[PDB]
């Protein structure tokens, strides 16, 4: 499939659902630098951020019905220095 980035999210938005983050730039060969970038109103996350400066694979708390988001990650390789598009939602389950 993709070659050189990989890009893609698992969480399914729910008070205290499931959440699930996955980035790994890889291009042929190991890549050189990578960091990841989100827009997300709970943003407060330096430990969380840490990871996603270099993750490859992560996993969230959809504790929070608010923390719906646009995620995004980003790779910088000579051999493939690109973008991506990731993204996250968690909200209240709506009862009929």
């Amino acid at each position: 499939g993709s070659s050189g980035a990989r890009c893609y999210v698992d969480g399914s938005e729910e008070i205290g659902s499931d959440f699930k983050i996955k980035c790994e730039p890889k291009e042929g060969s190991l890549p050189l630098q990578y960091e990841w970038q989100k827009l997300s109103d709970s943003q407060k996350m330096p430990t969380s951020w840490l990871a996603e400066m270099t993750s490859s694979v992560i996993s969230v708390k959809n504790a929070s019905s608010e923390y719906s988001g646009t995620y995004s990650c980003t790779v910088r390789n000579r051999v493939g220095s690109d973008q991506c598009l990731l993204r996250l939602n968690v909200v209240p389950p709506s009862n009929k």
